[PDB]
């Protein structure tokens, strides 16, 4: 399932934005494997977050 | 929202069981902060899973 509202609020996209992507973001909750879709701490109920996606809420992880 | 049917299936509770709680479970999908409600792989369509809750499907995260 996806959280359409939130994805739209953050202008989520399935592709990276100039090297910026979910897999390198502090909010990402990775799936069972690298290429698996995961979750996001700020997009509740969404389990279709692509590791190579991106949104306005991105924050480089440490 | 919550998924009352799935919560009932796994005997979800809002408190921990012998120290076991959602925030320490491998099926948990954390919310924005460690204390915010999150999601769970075993209770689809529920975004009100308490980090201090528990269910029979608990599995320690390693
Ligand atoms: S905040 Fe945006 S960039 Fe970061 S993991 Fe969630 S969807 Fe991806
Ligand atoms: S499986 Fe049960 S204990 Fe684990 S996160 Fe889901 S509700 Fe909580």
């Amino acid at each position: 399932g996806t959280n359409a509202a939130m994805r739209k609020a953050f202008n989520y996209q399935d592709t990276a934005k100039n090297g910026k992507k979910c897999s390198g973001c502090a909010q990402f909750v990775p799936g069972a494997s690298p290429t698996a879709a995961g979750g996001c701490k700020v997009i509740p109920g969404d389990n279709q977050i692509a590791p190579g996606g991106y949104c306005d809420a991105f924050i480089v992880k440490k």
